[PDB]
């Protein structure tokens, strides 16, 4: 099975899933100056204000909140959206030392982590139909930078020494998604993937040029959790992030100058 390991990383997956070398596929390295500024973006609407929170959950390649997704409560909407996207999901990718960490990069530049919030877009009726899609999924991704604490994360940190290992779960209520923003919503968007398998191209990623600052502390309880399962053999979930993957036919574009 799939994972990021010497013998089932990210240059094994394209033997499962051949979508690996495919043409609009996740991360990329953003460019800052080939992105190009587009006047007519939008800037974004997040409407987190409702969110339900549910449980929290160890899936052996990250962790993950999940929000009730069955109404309009936790909402993306604007940039370069058509639609209502609702928020079901947000998890991390981060690494085994401070300079590397997140998916995407600016100008090759590693942050420690990255924050993604996996929306979906409500014309299609539910998550599966939105993967199938090329504007199925929405993703916005917010870079961790090692510095000051951020008190809207400690919440999480705290709950994760009862989600140690593959397949452990609790309850998560009453998160508020909102202390996790920067303070602009200034963005790059681009057409792409998901990055993990299945690496459906349905995405559409709003990557925020702002990073939030955590600290050392806080980042160190990621590195403590593990990809195995119980009674397993330990070893320690880190560096779960995908390298960039080649741009291709695709334009970077840019909320901002
Ligand atoms: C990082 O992992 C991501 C996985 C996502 C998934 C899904 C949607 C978004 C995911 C986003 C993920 O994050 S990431 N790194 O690319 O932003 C799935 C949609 C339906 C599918 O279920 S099924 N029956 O194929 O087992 C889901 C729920 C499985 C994975
Ligand atoms: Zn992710």
């Amino acid at each position: 099975h799939w994972g990021y390991g010497k013998h089932n990383g990210p240059e094994h997956w394209h033997k499962d899933f051949p979508i690996a070398k495919g043409e609009r596929q996740s991360p990329v390295d953003i460019d800052t100056h080939t992105a190009k500024y587009d006047p007519s973006l939008k800037p974004l609407s997040v409407s987190y204000d409702q969110a339900t929170s549910l449980r929290i959950l160890n899936n052996g390649h990250s962790f993950q909140v999940t929000f009730d997704d069955s109404q309009d409560k936790a909402v993306l909407k604007g940039g370069p959206l058509d639609g209502t996207y609702r928020l079901l999901q947000f998890h991390f990718h981060w690494g085994s030392l401070d300079g590397q960490g997140s998916e995407h990069t600016v100008d090759k530049k590693k942050y420690a982590a990255e924050l993604h919030l996996v929306h979906w877009n409500t014309k299609y009726g539910d998550v599966g139909k939105a993967v199938q899609q090329p504007d199925g999924l929405a993703v916005l991704g917010i870079f961790l930078k090692v510095g000051s604490a951020k008190p809207g994360l400690q919440k999480v940190v705290d709950v994760l020494d009862s989600i140690k290992t593959e397949g452990k779960s609790a309850d998560f209520t009453n998160f508020d998604p909102r202390g996790l923003l920067p303070e602009s919503l200034d963005y790059w968007t681009y057409p792409g993937s998901l990055t993990t398998p299945p690496l459906a191209e349905c995405v559409t990623w709003i990557v925020l040029k702002e990073p939030i600052s955590v600290s050392s502390e806080q980042v160190l309880k990621f590195r403590k959790l593990n990809f195995n399962g119980e009674g397993e053999p330990e070893e320690l979930m880190v560096d779960n992030w995908r390298p960039a993957q080649p741009l291709k036919n695709r334009q970077i574009k840019a909320s901002f100058k």
